[PDB]
């Protein structure tokens, strides 16, 4: 039987049915977890949306900019698990660039109310999140959210690289508050994964430059990984998401786990 039996996971980051969250949820739920799962502003899409999942689960609303949303979020989880009930699991799958920042425009045109934005979203919500859920957590727990390693510099994500910089700084940090409560922080860096918005760069939609330039990291990602790499598939990486939440990984904490293929460890 399952890898996450009988245990509390929240999961945030559900928007459609292509996103890293949706799968990291299916699979947690296939593994016997019983899910809390928080959405942000289109609501009823996304109640339509996790109707597909595999079990029927409560839907929190959490925009992670709003400090009373925040506030009031382990009050409004304790509700949906149960009074005397405690988190084993969180998933932070959450990230924001406005387009300024990320895509076609110049590095240096970004102005900074955009950046700011996006690391609120991106990198601060994880300690954020982490402040409000950890008092409802239980030992032996694990926070986990998604990275995507900015250790080089790339054309086009631009300071999306930036934020996932900052969030690898800020879930060290979150680890040395966590460890407090006997519980983990851990991101996983995960490959290159085809969701609707990425589909639509593939096919055009910001321009031929682009539309390359994501097409050449692609192809040669795949080439790179030694066990090759799907873009298209996202259970890879969610099952690794699963393992870093299971009691499977103990002694691992304020980490990155690479669910990328190993690319990230070959030069080409």
């Amino acid at each position: 039987t399952g890898l996450l039996d009988g245990k509390r996971i929240l999961v945030s980051g559900i928007i459609t049915d292509s996103s890293i969250a949706f799968h990291i949820a299916r699979v947690a739920q296939e593994q016997g977890a019983q899910l809390v799962l928080t959405g942000f502003d289109r609501l009823r899409l996304i109640q339509r949306i996790t109707d597909r999942l595999p079990a029927k689960a409560p839907l929190l609303e959490l925009d992670v900019q709003n400090e009373e949303h925040l506030a009031s979020l382990a009050g409004r989880v304790t509700e949906a698990i149960g009074a005397g009930n405690k988190l084993d699991g969180v998933v932070h799958s959450i990230g924001f660039m406005p387009q300024t920042g990320m895509g076609i425009n110049p590095f240096f045109d970004a102005p900074y109310a955009d950046v700011s934005k996006g690391i609120h979203i991106s990198a601060y919500s994880y300690a954020s999140m982490a402040k409000a859920l950890l008092p409802i957590m239980n030992p032996g727990g694990s926070i986990v959210g998604m990275d995507f390693d900015p250790s080089r510099a790339m054309p086009a994500y631009n300071w999306m690289t930036v934020a996932k910089s900052a969030l690898e700084s800020v879930n060290r940090f979150v680890a040395r508050e966590a460890g407090k409560y006997g519980v983990r922080s851990n991101l996983v860096a995960a490959g290159p994964i085809r969701t609707l918005a990425m589909s639509a760069i593939v096919g055009g939609a910001l321009g031929e430059e682009a539309g390359a330039q994501i097409q050449l990291l692609e192809e040669g990602w795949d080439q790179r990984a030694p066990i090759g790499w799907n873009m298209k598939d996202a259970t890879p990486v969610a099952k690794t998401v699963c393992a870093l939440l299971s009691d499977w990984l103990p002694a691992t904490t304020g980490d990155i786990i690479y669910a990328d293929g190993g690319a990230h460890t070959q030069l080409l």
